[PDB]
């Protein structure tokens, strides 16, 4: 397809977090509403993609998928570059995927644009007896860096779609 042919604008989005915290999940939920409850780890770039509307205009989100395991993790940080967008993702349950924000975030800001749209997503929120990261700490780390911030769950796909189109919202807002 092509801009100003089959859709207004493409966005492309890249998802990034440490393994297991659920970015796979996050988009299948989001293109397909289906739960995947099984860990497949993803190892090169998968791609996804979804008409929305914005504005009353079609737009098409270019969604890559990419692996969290570091043993599978390129050092070679192209597929960062023509991304309007990134879904940073961490493991409200596990205080080590929030830790590793810094790290993702200096890498996603050195191999990309300063314009790109990031939104922080702590997911996992159905999982609350095991939470080990407050809200207000993923809160924060996103006004600190100047991010968008939401708690999600791909299993009950609680906040998954806002997650998403916020995404597109703040992209339109930035560049028209
Ligand atoms: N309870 C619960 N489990 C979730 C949620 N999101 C993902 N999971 C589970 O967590 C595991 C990891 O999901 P996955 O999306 O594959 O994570 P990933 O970040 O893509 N991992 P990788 O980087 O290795 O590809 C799976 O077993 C999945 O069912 C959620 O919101 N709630
Ligand atoms: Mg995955």
């Amino acid at each position: 397809g092509a801009m100003g042919m089959s859709y207004a604008y493409l966005f492309k989005y890249i998802i990034i977090g440490d393994t297991g915290v659920g970015k796979s999940c996050l988009l299948l939920q989001f293109t397909d509403k289906r739960f995947q409850p099984v860990h497949d780890l993803t190892i090169g770039v998968e791609f996804g993609a979804r008409m929305i509307t914005i504005d009353g205009k079609q737009i098409k989100l270019q969604i890559w998928d990419t692996a969290g395991l570091e043993a599978f993790r390129s050092i070679t940080r192209s597929y960062y570059r023509g991304a309007a967008g990134a879904l940073l993702v961490y493991d409200i349950t596990r205080r080590e995927t929030f830790n590793h924000l810094t790290t993702w975030l200096e890498d996603a800001r050195q191999h990309s644009n300063s314009n790109m749209v990031i939104m922080l997503i702590g997911n996992k929120s159905d999982l609350d007896s095991r939470r080990e990261v407050k809200k207000e700490e993923g809160e924060a780390f996103a006004r600190e860096h100047g991010l968008v911030f939401m708690e999600t769950s791909a299993r009950t796909a609680a906040n998954v779609e806002e997650a998403f189109i916020n995404t597109a919202k703040e992209i339109y807002e930035k560049i028209q």
